[PDB]
């Protein structure tokens, strides 16, 4: 399942900081879009492993849906 | 105790960050000084609970001591 997510990123290290928690979880491929604030994972994980597992960089995040 | 930490944030969205995981945390009494990349915090919460609270961030962090 492809998941995905609006977060408030705001610079460079905002995407980043993103992409080294989702890392930490693994079993993940992602891509970080910081001008449009969207996170898009393709996954086995559930949808509140991920929403969880973004929640805690500290941003806010919601849930735009799934392919 | 008043412990200092480094916490590579770039941005105000990466402080706020910073903010809203230590304010989650509690029992914590901190200033977050963003172009130093400076965060320190009062607390009675171990060290390694405080170090623990910042890296799930997905920033970098180090320790800078014992005020
Ligand atoms: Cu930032």
């Amino acid at each position: 399942p492809k998941h995905e997510f609006s977060v408030d990123m705001t610079c460079g290290g905002c995407a980043e900081a993103v992409s080294r928690v989702l890392n930490k979880l693994g079993g993940v491929k992602y891509d970080i879009d910081l001008p449009n604030k969207k996170v898009c994972i393709e996954s086995e994980h559930s949808m509140d492993t991920l929403l969880a597992t973004l929640k805690k960089t500290g941003k806010t995040v919601s849930y735009l849906g799934l392919e």
